[PDB]
Order: structure tokens, then C-alpha cells, then sequence
């Protein structure tokens, strides 16, 4: 896609990176106006505007701006100003368009003889890049084609000087034959690095002094901006000039940039009655032109798209722009919508038909006063319970929708929606049903269609043989065979993936715009790939030029780029083309027929096979070349192919507008090559080169030979015609339907649709991975961070599933880091060190402390909770516990230290017992523990509660006592295992500190003294 | 039920290839357990099954046999015996 810049961007592309050996003046010397801005800072930062004469001329994408004068010529300042006023910001019009005029170039008038001047002009065409010079300057420049000098430069070949002068420069002036020489060469060089399409100079005022360019046209790939947007810099494309952009308009344009979505509206009569929201660029094109034909060129409101499978939001918001639309003025005749559609490869007709039911029943209200009508035409995945729905929507809220299938042809809607009929060394063998491919991508989606489409074809072995991936390892890949589980193999490399299986003549490039070259190259680089499918969409022109080159000299026949693939039925079929295997069923296309289609794009491809199944024997073969204006494989080496092939009877070929190629069909039947009988309809007709029209190509086809509707409508009754053309004579012989097999439905698609049942185990209730955001409980992830609770909340969220008030969330953090290290020599503090110096890693290392823990290490703090639980809650006082504990031969837990005391207190209890004395609610079994602290201490002195046991019952007492758990609950909460939990995690920190401390001074082995061992061995066992 | 008379496909993860746990008889590689048994092979004859997925000769059974004993134990000083007799002494 090569779009227009701005002449400005041209003039400074030029200027910065034109090289060479003559000196171009007036370097960085423009300026731009517009009504926008004022005039005094750019009348200051640019110094040079008074000292010499300055022209003025719009630079708004403009052509012929001479002949209809537009520009002011040689003004001074206050002139050009003069000349400004009645220009510079209103209604202006050239040639068909009325719109604002927005934008001045002024540039330091040259002065320049009428000899001086010259014409040059660059652009690029399929073989190669013409350049084409005029010495007779001005204007009045001739006839080009025959006293100005072309020039054909190859693809990946260099313009030699030498060559410059000797072709170009023959009728050119010899002064300044050697400046131009070099000019030349430095202007090709330059349009070649920035892959311009069109570079247009006019004229070109080459004096003594030098080169100067005054005005110019530039057209650039903007596929090739990954490699050329640091030389771009920032790249400005302005939209042709024209009216202004509605506020609908603008907001379906940025609502399509939001997204990997194709939405598109653009408006042709604000006022209309006839309103289309069609998916498929094609689709778009053929309703327009069906309407446009059928005499609702007057009427039709607008055209646009809604395409790459929309989220339902972008669809509700589409169809409440259009809609809105269309309820601001009423029409006497009614008002209609068209919400028409090809048939959909993969995406589920039902989604789509949601979104636009919840728009249409949101929108009602205005729809039922305006007296709206609704046809819906779709196929596709489910577009049955589409239709469904949208009945029972019509149905229900009174608005009359009426609703078809792929029954039903495509732009019969349209016809009855107005009223005018009743409302109810290359091959020519390509793939065999030996051919395997080679995918290169993980494309496993595409892969399963593929499969799917050769059990459904009865074929004996798969046509996937390998796939490659270069960014995993060489593995195997579990697909299906109807019912079977087979393995295909995925590679690393192109070389032992094509050595393995020697037998594979196609690969099929999965690859992205900015990777299908090279690895289009290196598939060339192997002699046994015979034809190589580019389904990748963007390629910049000049590497498409360079694999058609490369393409040629291997004799390897490319399908794309651009493309969806082709289709061979019974035999062969090239990725996605077709759709899944609802289409194919649909279409019939998994036995051969004898009616062989070539279409342009992949959308109309769907429904080609449709018509074709539908009104004829059905469809042999079906390439789709590519949307790409560089196709790897034109119409006529595929019709061509198609003659050469016994097989087929018909051959259908569905072009558009632009490109002389259908005149290449016309010139071979008129020559004799071309017998077979051939139907014809290129589509984009938009009459609302002149040769280049859809409507100039269909004439020449017709006078031509070839059998042309006069409309899409009738498409399939004319194809029809020559089917009983052909088998009248008796050379199409129907052949006998075999019932396919059967694949069964694939899991993931039944339960999309819900006709299935499988219950689900992992019942889980602590996170939310799906949806938007993070749920921990309830609660998102951000507003988990805005309501600012810490660690503490969110152990409350995951462990207890509760928005924990603020002090029992730092009561949690407390116990946390009192929790977090006691030094090495205890067991699980052990266990990690001797595991961090055995070169073991992290996890391995802390969690074999972290097993360590449970029983005598780690389990005072729940064998205190719940003991003294037992102890408060039935009605033990303080004393017949202490008491009760001695005779039963136990000792308290919680209650005991080594060293500390009465008066050498524990510091790690005292800090814990103040928050939960000064935070905490109440507090009954902190209460009952230190009473029974007193008891004891009575006793020993050093018999004081533990750092365990406060924890322990400080957190019985925040689960009970704090306002979110019933008391049963929180009586789960300590069996289960939640005190456990808090020791675990804050051991886990000091644990994981003692790896990596033990691996910052690298310690190493720890082979245990054996003097510390006392081996007690039998005597002899 | 839609499974059963097969109407409907799911991919399946976890292959496996040592055991089949279903059906009559238990199958290490594809040789029945009774079989095992019967042709005498040892623990390292099932080792040679389950992980290797081979029925070995006899000399490789009785020296993965003999390389098991002469592993089995060095003495409790050595860093993994160490960690195991803490973690049992800590009443796990
Ligand atoms: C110059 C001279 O020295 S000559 C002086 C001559 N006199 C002496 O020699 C007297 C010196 N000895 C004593 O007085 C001491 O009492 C001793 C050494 C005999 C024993 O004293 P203690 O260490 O207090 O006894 P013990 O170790 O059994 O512990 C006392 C209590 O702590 C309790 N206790 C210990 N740990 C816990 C625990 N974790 N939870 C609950 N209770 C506990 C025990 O149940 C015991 O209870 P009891 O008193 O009801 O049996
Ligand atoms: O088949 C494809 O690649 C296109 C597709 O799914 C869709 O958007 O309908
Ligand atoms: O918490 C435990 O049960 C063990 C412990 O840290 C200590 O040695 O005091």
C-alpha cells in the first residue's frame, strides 16, 4: 500500500538524504502556513523570508494546480499575504472536490529561464523501476514515451552511470549532461533506500549554479516503515482533499485504531435510506456496486466494514454510530439496513449477531419511528442460532428483520430490500493428493484444518509432514486424524526438517510481514520445494519484486502474499482457505467438481465456492493470489495453469479494479491459447487510466469472448447457464455423491456453543487469574493496592477470604517479622544451610527446612491455640489447667522459655503484647494465658509465655474477637492449618536469607565430624 | 455420554508410555505383570521397563541391581543422611 506524503516531506526527505557529487541549493529552505497559525513566529524564526522573492503555492495533495491556477508566482511578502486573504481558511474546490483549504508551501522563488527546466519521474512497476527524463523544459514537455528518455532497471540490480548517460541523456543539452548525470544517480539511490513507489519532480530548474527542485510529487511504501522509521523520522501521510470528516465518521476512525480490528464508514449521501454494515472488504464492494447498479447510487447512504472479528464491545459501538445516523433525518420511502456479510472463516456467526442484537434493542426506539427495515444475510461457524436470534429479536421488539443463510445469494437482500423483486520450469500440477507441505510458524489452528480437510477428503496420509519453529527446540506436535492421535514433527531449522522429509514440494510461510522474505529466500535456497504459499500480509513492494525475481529464476510458484491460500477440493488445501469444516460441508468441498476459480482477495473466496457448489458440478481447484498489488502469481499463470489441466471445464476469474490484467485474458483468448469457456466479473465497479475501471475491463471481456453478467446477481445464474452449456454437449458429467467421513465435533467448539455438560473438579475460591484483573476475594488487584492494606490484607484476601480490619492486618505483619529469623542452629535453619552448601538452588534448599518444620519444630504456636482454646472454652479456670496439665503428665505449650523471665522479658512478646493490648477489641484468651503466666511463673521464673504462645493465642483472639468470623469459622481457621502458616511464611524469609548467605560467602560440602556420631552398629548381622 | 458413542473430540494431554494402569492386568512397558513375574526378572528388571521401557538381558538386570546395593547407604555424616536424621528427629 503506497500512500501519498505531503510535498513538505518529500522536499525534506530530498533535501536530507539526496546524495550526490553536484550541490543542491536552497537546502532546508521552506515554510509552511496554515489559518491555524499566525504569521509573526514564523515570520521570525525563519530569517530568510526578506531577502529574496517567495512563491506560495498549496500543499494539500493538489494535482494539476498549473492549468487551474491555484498558485501564486512570483510575490513578495505582503503580496503573497494579499493573495492569502481571500484563500487562506475557507470553502475551496479543484477539479471534483469541495472542502478547506489547510495548507500553504512558500519556498524562495528561483529565477529560472523556460530552457533550464527539466522533467524526471520515478515509479516502480512489477519487473522493475521505470525512470523517465524530459530535457524541453516547462510544461510543454511532449509526448514521454517516445522523445523523453525510460529507462527499465531491474530488481536488486544497480544503475550504472555510464548507462544514464548514454540511454537518458541523448537529446538532453550537453552543458549540463554531467551534472544531471550524477543528479540521476543520486535521485535513484535516494528512492531506492526509502522504497518510494512514486517520486514525481516537475519541473526541475538545473542552472549553472547547480540542481534546484521547486516542485514535486512523493507516493512511499508505508508497509516499509520497519525499515525506514528512523529514516522517515516521523512519517506524515495527509488524507486526500475533500469535505470535512463527520463527528460519526471520526469516531468509527478512531475506534478502528484502537484495536487489530477492520472498521471502516465512510459516508456517500448523509441523507440516504439505504444503510450497509457488511463484513468483508469484498462484500462491501460488491453490495456497493449491486445498489450503486440497481439504482440506489442516489440513495446509498454509505459503505465500510467491520472485519477481523470485532470484540462485542467495538461491534455495539459501530452499530450505535450507524445507527444513530440514520435516525437524525427521517426519508419518505422508509429507511433500510444491510447487514449483509461473506461467509466467515472461523469466527461464531452467534457472538457477532449478540453484539448487534444489544445494539439493535439498546437503539431500538428511533429504528421503529423512522420506519426501518432489516435484512441480515450470513454464513459461517453457528450462523444458524445467529439467524435465530436475530428472528426472535424482530420478533420481539417490532422492528421486522428478516433473516437468510448461505442459502441465499449474497445481493438478493439488496434486491429485495428496494423493492425490486418480491421479499420471501513452474508445474501446471500444483498439489496431488500425494503433495505434503511443510508449515513454517506454529500455526497449530491451521494445521488442524488442514488435517480435518484431508480425512474429510478421504486421503490416505496427511498433507502437514513437518512444522518449523525457530524458537523452540525440535519436538513433536500431538494433532488429529479424524479420530486418531498422530504426532507431526516440529523443527528448530528449515535444513533437518527438509532433509528428514525430502518428499515435500510445499511450504506454507506462516511468518510475519517483517520475517516472509528471508525465509521465503532460504525455502528458495532448497531445490525440492516446488511452490511456496505467503500468507503473510505487508511486505514492502521491493521485497515482493525481489521474491517474484528469485521466484522465476528457481521455477517456484508463489501464492501470496496477502493471501488466505488455495483450495484444491479432494486434494489439497493451503492453510485457513475455506474455513473450518462447517464451510467446507456447506460448500461440498471435500470431493472435486469441474468448475476451476480464481479470485483476487480471500473474502470473496468463501462465497465463490458457495456459488460454485450451489449452481454447478462443484469446484476443482480455487487460488486466491493475495490482496497485495505485487502478486506473487498473476491472473494469468493460474489461467494458463487451469487450460493446461484436462481436469477442469469452466474456469471463473473474479478481479478488480486497477492493474492491466484481465486484458492479458482478453489478448490470450483472442489468440487462440485459451479454449476452455470462462466467466468473468470484476467487482469495484465506484464509477460515482480510464481503462483501469472494473466497468472498462467487463466491456472488454465481453466483446472479447468472455460470458459477463451485468451484475453480481446474476453471477450464479450465469454460471448456471454455461453448466447446462456444458453438459448439453455432453462433456461435464456429473459425478456421484459419496458421503464424506465424519469428524467428531471438537470439544472446545461444543461447549462454546453449550450443547455439552463436563463437570468441574478444583472448586477454588482465593483468585480470579480471568477476566480484566487480578480478584484475590472480591476485590481487584488495583483496588487491593488503593485501599493501601499490606501484606496483612492480602493474606486476609487469599488465606481467610476477608477484608480484615486495619490492625489485624498490621497484627499479621507483626507476627510476620517476629516470625521471620531465629539463627541458624535451630533444625529447619540447619536443614537449608546443609542443603545451600550442597549446590542445591533456592526452592530445594529453603524447602527441606521448610519440611523440617511441624511437630517439635514449628508447632507451639497451634498446639498452644488450641490448647488453650480447650482451656478458656470449657471453663477451666487459670489454676485447674495448670493443674490439670501436671497430672496428665503434660506440659503447657506456649508457656516456657531457656534464659528469659520475670524481669528479663522476652522483647518479642512485649512488642506483640502491646499492639494487642493497645489495637485489639477485646482480648479473652490473651487474658487466660497470662493468667495462667502468672500461675507458672510462680513456679520457675523463666516459665513466661513464649513468643509462640502469645502469637498463637493473639491470633485464636483477632479470628474470633475482630468482626469477620463466626466463631466456627474461626475455629476452621485454626484446625485446618492456619497458624501453621504464619510460622511457615515468616520462617521462609529468614530460611531463604540463610541461602543466600551461605552462597555469599560460598561455603562449601558439610561433611558432618564423625566423633559426633557414636555408631551403635549390631555385632554381626 | 457424548464421549462414549464419540461424537465429540478433546485433546489429550500426558502421554505416557511406562504404565497402563486400566485394563485385565497392569502393563509396565507392554509386557503384562504376570509376565514380569514370571520370567523372574528382578527390581532390575522392572527398572529396565519403567524407565528405560526395554526388557534388558539378564546380566544388565542383576547389575542395576548391584549398583542399587552398593548405593544404598554411606554412613549418616554425609549431607543427605545428615538432613534426613534431622528431619526425623524432628518428629516428621
Ligand atoms: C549451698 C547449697 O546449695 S545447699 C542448699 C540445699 N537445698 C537445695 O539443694 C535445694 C535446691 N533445689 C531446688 O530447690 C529445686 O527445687 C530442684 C532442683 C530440686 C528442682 O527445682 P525446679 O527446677 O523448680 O523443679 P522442676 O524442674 O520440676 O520444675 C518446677 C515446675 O515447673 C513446671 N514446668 C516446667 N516446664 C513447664 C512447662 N513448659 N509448662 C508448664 N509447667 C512447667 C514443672 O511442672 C514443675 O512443676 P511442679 O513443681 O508442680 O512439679
Ligand atoms: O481465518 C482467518 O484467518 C480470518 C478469521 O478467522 C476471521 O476474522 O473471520
Ligand atoms: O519456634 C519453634 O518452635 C522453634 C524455635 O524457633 C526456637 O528454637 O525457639
Amino acid at each position: 500500500s503506497a500512500k501519498a506524503i505531503s510535498e513538505q516531506t518529500g522536499k525534506e526527505l530530498l533535501y536530507k538524504f539526496i546524495c550526490t557529487t553536484s550541490a543542491i541549493q536552497n537546502r532546508f529552505k521552506y515554510a509552511r502556513v496554515t489559518p491555524d497559525t499566525d504569521w509573526a513566529r514564523l515570520l521570525q524564526d525563519h530569517p530568510w523570508l526578506l531577502s529574496q522573492n517567495l512563491v506560495v503555492k498549496p500543499d494539500q495533495l493538489i494535482k494539476r494546480r498549473g492549468k487551474l491556477g491555484l498558485v501564486g508566482v512570483n510575490l513578495t511578502l505582503d503580496g503573497v499575504k494579499s493573495w492569502l486573504k481571500p484563500r487562506l481558511g475557507q470553502e475551496a474546490t479543484v477539479g471534483k472536490a469541495t472542502g478547506f483549504l489547510k495548507n500553504f508551501l512558500i519556498e524562495p522563488f528561483v529565477p529560472h529561464s523556460q530552457a533550464e527546466e527539466f522533467y524526471v519521474c520515478i515509479y516502480a512497476t512489477r519487473e522493475g523501476d521505470y525512470v523517465l527524463f524530459h530535457h524541453e523544459g516547462g510544461v510543454d514537455v511532449g509526448d514521454v514515451d517516445a522523445k523523453a528518455q525510460k529507462l527499465l532497471v531491474g530488481v536488486d540490480e544497480k544503475l550504472n552511470p555510464e548507462d544514464i548517460k548514454k540511454h537518458l541523456l541523448v537529446h538532453a543539452p550537453e552543458d549540463k549532461k554531467e551534472i544531471l548525470a550524477s543528479f540521476i544517480s543520486g535521485l535513484f539511490n535516494f528512492y531506492e533506500d526509502l522504497y518510494f513507489t512514486y517520486l514525481e519532480i516537475n519541473p526541475l530548474v538545473v542552472t549553472k549554479d547547480g540542481v534546484y527542485v521547486l516542485d514535486l510529487a512523493a507516493k512511499v511504501d508505508a508497509t516499509a516503515d520497519y525499515i525506514c522509521k528512523v529514516k522517515w523520522g516521523d512519517i506524515e501521510f495527509p488524507p486526500p482533499f475533500g469535505r470535512e470528516a463527520y463527528p460519526e465518521e471520526a469516531y468509527i476512525a478512531d475506534l478502528d485504531a484502537k484495536s487489530g480490528a477492520s472498521l471502516k464508514l465512510t459516508l456517500l449521501n448523509p441523507k440516504g435510506r439505504i444503510w450497509t454494515m457488511v463484513a468483508g472488504g469484498g462484500a462491501s464492494v460488491v453490495y456497493s456496486d449491486t445498489i450503486c447498479d440497481l439504482g440506489g447510487v442516489n440513495e446509498l447512504a454509505n459503505y465500510g466494514e467491520y472485519s477481523g472479528a470485532p470484540s462485542e464491545q467495538q461491534t455495539y459501538d459501530y452499530a450505535k454510530t450507524i445507527l444513530s445516523l440514520m435516525t437524525r433525518e427521517k426519508h419518505p420511502d422508509g429507511k433500510i439496513l444491510i447487514i449483509g456479510g461473506s461467509i466467515a472463516n472461523f469466527t461464531n456467526v452467534a457472538a457477532t449477531f449478540k453484539g448487534i442484537v444489544r445494539a439493535i434493542r439498546d437503539y431500538q426506539g428511533p429504528l421503529k419511528e423512522h420506519e426501518v427495515t432489516i435484512f441480515v444475510r450470513r454464513g459461517g461457524p453457528n450462523y444458524q442460532e445467529g439467524l435465530r436470534v436475530m428472528g426472535e429479536v424482530g420478533k420481539t421488539t417490532g422492528i421486522p428483520i428478516h433473516v437468510f443463510g448461505t442459502e441465499t445469494h449474497m445481493t438478493a437482500i439488496v434486491g429485495m430490500a428496494l423493492g425490486h423483486r418480491p421479499i420471501p520450469g513452474k508445474s501446471t500440477t500444483l498439489f496431488s493428493r500425494h503433495t505434503k507441505a511443510i508449515v513454517w510458524g506454529m500455526q497449530t489452528r491451521a494445521v488442524q484444518g488442514m488435517l480435518d480437510f484431508d480425512y474429510v477428503c478421504s486421503r490416505d496420509e496427511p498433507s502437514v509432514a513437518a512444522m518449523v519453529y525457530p524458537f523452540t527446540g525440535d519436538h513433536k506436535q500431538k494433532f488429529y486424524w479424524g479420530h486418531k492421535e498422530i504426532l507431526i514433527p516440529v523443527f528448530k531449522n528449515m535444513a533437518d526438517a527438509m532433509r528428514k522429509h525430502p518428499e515435500v514440494d510445499v511450504l506454507i510461510n506462516f511468518a510475519s510481514l517483517r520475517s516472509a522474505y528471508d525465509s521465503t529466500m532460504e525455502t528458495m535456497n532448497y531445490a525440492q520445494i516446488r511452490t511456496i504459499a505467503i500468507i503473510a500480509e505487508g511486505i514492502p513492494e521491493a521485497l515482493t519484486r525481489k521474491l517474484i525475481k528469485k521466484a522465476d529464476q528457481k521455477g517456484v510458484t508463489i501464492i501470496g502474499p496477502a493471501t488466505v491460500g488455495g483450495i484444491k477440493p479432494g486434494c489439497f488445501k493451503i492453510g485457513n482457505t475455506g474455513g473450518m469444516l462447517d464451510n467446507i460441508l456447506a460448500s461440498k468441498l471435500y470431493r472435486p467438481g469441474s468448475v476451476a476459480y480464481v479470485s483476487r482477495s480471500g473474502g470473496m473466496s468463501n462465497e465463490l465456492n458457495n456459488i460454485i457448489s450451489r449452481t454447478t458440478d462443484g469446484v476443482y481447484e480455487g487460488v486466491a493470489i493475495g490482496g497485495d498489488r505485487y502478486p506473487g502469481s498473476t491472473f494469468m499463470d493460474h489461467v494458463l495453469r487451469y487450460q493446461d489441466t484436462p481436469g477442469v471445464k469452466m474456469i471463473v476469474v473474479l478481479g478488480e479494479i486497477g492493474g492491466t490484467e484481465e486484458y492479458k485474458i482478453c489478448r490470450g483468448i483472442k489468440e487462440g491459447r485459451l479454449t476452455k469457456p470462462i466467466v468473468c466479473w470484476c467487482i469495484g465497479t465506484c464509477a460515482t487510466q480510464a481503462s483501469e475501471t472494473a466497468v472498462a475491463k467487463n466491456q472488454a471481456l465481453k466483446e472479447a469472448g468472455v460470458f459477463v453478467p451485468r451484475s453480481f446477481d446474476e453471477l450464479g445464474e450465469i454460471i448456471q447457464s454455461v453448466y447446462e452449456d456444458l453438459v448439453a454437449n455432453g462433456v461435464i458429467v456429473p459425478a456421484q455423491e459419496v458421503p464424506p467421513p465424519t469428524v467428531p465435533m471438537d470439544y472446545s467448539w461444543a461447549r462454546e456453543l453449550g450443547l455439552i455438560r463436563k463437570p468441574a473438579s478444583f472448586m477454588t475460591s482465593i483468585c480470579d487469574e480471568r477476566g480484566q484483573e487480578l480478584i484475590y476475594a472480591g476485590m481487584p488487584i488495583t483496588e487491593v493496592f488503593k485501599e493501601e492494606m499490606g501484606i496483612g490484607g492480602v493474606l486476609g484476601l487469599l488465606w481467610f477470604q476477608k477484608r480484615l480490619p486495619k490492625y489485624s492486618c498490621q497484627f499479621i505483619e507483626m507476627c510476620l517479622m517476629v516470625t521471620a529469623d531465629h539463627g541458624p542452629a535451630v533444625s529447619g535453619a540447619h536443614n537449608t544451610i546443609i542443603c545451600a552448601r550442597a549446590g542445591k538452588d533456592l526452592v530445594s534448599s529453603l524447602t527441606s527446612g521448610l519440611l523440617t518444620i511441624g511437630d517439635r519444630f514449628g508447632g507451639a504456636l497451634d498446639a498452644a491455640a488450641k490448647m488453650f482454646s480447650k482451656a478458656f472454652d470449657s471453663g477451666i479456670i487459670p489454676m485447674e489447667f495448670v493443674n490439670k496439665m501436671k497430672k496428665e503428665g503434660k506440659l503447657i505449650m506456649g508457656i516456657g522459655h531457656r534464659v528469659k523471665s520475670i524481669n528479663n522479658p522476652d522483647m518479642r512478646v512485649q512488642i506483640l503484647k502491646d499492639y494487642v493490648r493497645q489495637h485489639f477489641p477485646a482480648t479473652p484468651l490473651l487474658d487466660y494465658a497470662l493468667e495462667v503466666e502468672k500461675i507458672t511463673t510462680s513456679k520457675k521464673p523463666n516459665l513466661i509465655l513464649n513468643v509462640d504462645g502469645l502469637i498463637g493465642v493473639a491470633f485464636v483472639d483477632m479470628l474470633r474477637n475482630c468482626g469477620s468470623f463466626t466463631r466456627e469459622e474461626a475455629d476452621e481457621y485454626i484446625d485446618i492449618g492456619a497458624l501453621n502458616g504464619i510460622f511457615v511464611l515468616g520462617r521462609s524469609m529468614g530460611f531463604i536469607g540463610h541461602y543466600l548467605d551461605q552462597k555469599r560467602l560460598k561455603q562449601g560440602l558439610y561433611r558432618h565430624p564423625w566423633d559426633d556420631i557414636s555408631y551403635v552398629l549390631p555385632e554381626h548381622m
